[PDB]
């Protein structure tokens, strides 16, 4: 029925995998989603590991709809820093999609939570930042190089595996692009949930966007990354950082950030989309920080 095209091929419900309910099995409740509860679950003796996005039964036509385009979505990208889609179960109530499920959680609440203290001290240094930067961008290089804008870079739809070493960062959500999908605007939301603190000067004001806007989010994600999962703007509001960027203002470096990490978010942040760099250029500097000495031998900050 609606149709979703994806670099240049158009797909619909039909090529969803739909995975028979009897082989779903749900297991924890790990909170809500933007319309729904996420559950932790499993496909089949050694089943996959899935997080299960739910459908409300009470819902509306476009709710239904806003379900289906967020499967079609998830389900055509194809890469190892994007969650991966399982299938779905849209044919049993309630519907479930079924994704790639990432034992590490969302990147905000794990910056917040593994933020170094006394207790635990080394829990995470300069290059664990810097190689979640770095699959996040290298997520955000494919979405750009498939002409996808995903309106939405923030460190809250993004998602880590698994806790401990070893950790890949990914995007995960998909909400806004969807809505825009769907009716060409946000619709479903308003101007108290448009996401302003991440959004570049000609996003908000004449709702231009191009794969400059995602340049320009990455760029507050880098800082909420940097920052240990502080929110943007410590003290501002959505208007005041409107109207504080719209006038050139830009965040301070978090603290202890070094130089060069600091300078690509600035260049994240140029006025005129033409000057941010693209995503190829950002994996280069962000590989070139993670070589340099002086930026991954730079200490965090220790929370008391
Ligand atoms: C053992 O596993 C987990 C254990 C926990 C989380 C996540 C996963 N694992 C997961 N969660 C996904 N979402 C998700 C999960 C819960 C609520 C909302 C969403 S959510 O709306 O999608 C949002 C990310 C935009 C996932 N989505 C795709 C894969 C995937 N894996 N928790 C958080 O993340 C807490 N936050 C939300 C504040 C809580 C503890």
């Amino acid at each position: 029925n609606p149709n979703y095209c994806f670099a240049g091929k158009t797909s619909s419900i039909s090529d969803l995998k739909e995975v028979p309910r009897k082989n779903i099995t749900l297991i924890r409740g790990l909170g809500h989603g933007a319309f729904g509860e996420v559950y932790e679950g499993q496909v089949s003796p050694s089943p996959l590991q899935v997080a299960v996005k739910t459908l409300p039964e009470v819902c509306s036509e476009q709710d239904e709809l806003d379900f289906l385009m967020e499967a079609l979505i998830i389900s055509k990208f194809n890469h190892q820093n994007i969650v991966r889609c399982i299938g779905v179960s849209l044919q049993s109530l309630p519907r479930f999609i079924l994704l790639e499920l990432m034992a590490g959680g969302d990147l905000k609440s794990f910056l917040r939570e593994t933020r170094p203290r006394p207790s635990q001290p080394s829990s995470l240094a300069m290059l664990d930042l810097l190689h979640v930067a770095r699959d996040i961008a290298c997520g955000c290089q494919y979405l750009e190089e498939n002409h996808f804008i995903h309106r939405d870079i923030a460190a809250r739809n993004c998602l880590l595996t698994c806790p401990g070493p070893g950790r890949v960062a990914k995007i995960g959500d998909f909400g806004m692009a969807r809505d825009i999908y769907r009716a060409g605007y946000y619709r479903k939301g308003g101007c108290a949930m448009l996401p302003v603190k991440w959004m570049p000067p000609e996003a908000f004001m004449e709702g231009i966007f191009t794969s400059k806007t995602d340049t320009w989010s990455f760029g507050v994600l880098l800082w909420e990354i940097f920052s240990l999962g502080y929110m943007p703007y410590p003290s501002k509001s959505n208007q005041e950082v409107l109207e504080f960027v719209t006038s050139g203002g830009r965040m301070d470096p978090p603290k202890n950030c070094p130089g060069p990490v600091y300078r690509i978010m600035t260049q994240c942040w140029q006025h005129q989309p033409e000057d941010r760099p693209n995503f190829a250029i950002i994996l280069e500097r962000i590989e070139y920080c993670t070589q340099d000495p002086d930026v991954i031998n730079t200490a965090l900050p220790i929370e008391y």
